């Protein structure tokens, strides 16, 4: 069971989902992705768009993470090419102090000294798109990502506060 | 024709060389390494060993790099392991403000945004070693890089102002 990434023309995100901080538990996520779109948003997380936001997105065809907080502020990409038509397996966890990228069940990239153990305890993730404008990226790049999203799960279930409606989807 | 890039139990570097930074064209390095130890540094640049540095190394078979300037401070993994004691090609190379690895042909990771185009124009490269203590790190790890150096070359030949000497290395 597969969805769009991408719905019309608007950049807006496909679906949003709103966690408690305090209740987070298992602080990672896990997808496959599939495309022939070299640049776009995957997902978007915040707790603070202005302050603490982070962005997993593809361009010229390979991963690339936005990130911009109180211990970290960079543009890194990594891995192989992704928009060659095949699903692809991808996991982002929170492991220390650092961010980890699988791609295909092997790792690619691992940002360290990263994230602190005073921080706004809602977690938003958006899906397909930014939740501020793509010229407030530090790298801009055009979010659109005209691919398809299965088997995906994000973060705790257990510490979910709401999630946008479902019946927005189109399935692939 | 290859040499060790650890000798004996000291952290110092095999090599060091300099080089005129208002004369480099060729902002690139490229070499190839072979290696059975998971940790270590492969090369160290800098103009400044406290304002404005850079470290090639592995740390748990991986590449790792850690850069601190004006522009960025991070430290970040990628690519695969290369303690597997096959030949590795890895090229360093500055396109645009992005630092590029490239490891047996593929381009594992690019850091972007993390170069400007005021700065010391004397660049310092250091080969199996750091040319300050290994605690100054951003994260430290253990120098010593049990492994081997062939097919090395480092920036621009033009450029070098000064080379350590060459009987100091040892052929492996
Ligand atoms: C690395 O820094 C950030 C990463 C993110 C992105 C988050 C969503 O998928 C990776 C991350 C998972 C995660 C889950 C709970 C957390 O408490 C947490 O803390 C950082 C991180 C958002 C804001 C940041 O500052
Ligand atoms: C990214 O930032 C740095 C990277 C380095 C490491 C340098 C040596 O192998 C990669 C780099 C090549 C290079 C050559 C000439 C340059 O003028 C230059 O400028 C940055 C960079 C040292 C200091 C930094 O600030
Ligand atoms: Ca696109
Ligand atoms: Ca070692």
């Amino acid at each position: 069971p597969a969805v769009h990434l991408s719905n019309g023309p608007g950049q807006e995100p496909i679906a949003v989902m709103t966690f408690d901080l305090t209740k987070i538990t298992k602080t990672s996520s896990s997808f496959e992705v599939r495309t022939w779109d070299p640049e776009g948003v995957i997902f978007y997380g915040d707790t603070n768009p202005k302050d603490d936001w982070f962005m997993l997105g593809l361009r010229d065809g390979r991963p690339e993470i936005q990130l911009h907080n109180h211990w970290a502020q960079l543009t890194v990409g990594a891995g192989p090419r992704l928009d060659d038509g095949r699903w692809h397996q991808v996991e982002v966890k929170m492991e220390g102090d650092s961010v980890l990228l699988e791609v295909d069940g092997e790792e690619v990239l691992r940002l360290r000294q990263v994230s602190g153990p005073k921080r706004h305890p809602i977690m938003r993730i958006a899906l397909g798109g930014l939740l501020f404008p793509a010229s407030n990226l530090r790298l801009p790049l055009v979010p659109a990502l005209d691919g398809c999203l299965r088997r995906d799960s994000w973060l705790d279930k257990q510490a979910k506060i709401s999630a946008s409606a479902p019946t927005s989807l189109r399935s692939c």
